[PDB]
């Protein structure tokens, strides 16, 4: 059915020189940014430190977070992408539109 409420998944990688406390704060900041722009946070995963397939700004590891959200704001994925792009601490960002049935929980 045609519907303007859409579901999205965002995955981003934080540079490994931030402290555990800074990484978790970054995640909360991304969530609050999404919440600002008319998005409801449905789900979230912390994937911890992961080896990168190939280096990024001379880094071989990074901190991965994942968040799913829903919104009627069609520009939120554009917005989030720009925000994660310009954030110097976020060295990788990926935005995926997902189905409603792909929303997870716990
Ligand atoms: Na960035």
């Amino acid at each position: 059915h045609y519907k303007t409420l859409r579901y999205y998944e965002t995955v981003f990688a934080v540079k490994p020189t931030l402290s555990e406390e800074e990484m978790k704060k970054k995640f909360e900041q991304v969530k609050e940014f999404i919440k600002q722009k008319g998005g409801e946070i449905l789900y979230e995963e912390d994937w911890g430190m992961r080896q990168l397939a190939y280096p990024i700004q001379k880094f071989n590891n990074a901190r991965y977070f994942l968040v799913q959200f829903k919104t009627e704001n069609p520009q939120l994925p554009n917005e989030l992408d720009f925000q994660l792009k310009i954030d110097e601490d976020v060295i990788r960002w990926l935005n995926i539109q997902i189905k409603e049935s792909e929303v997870k929980k716990n």
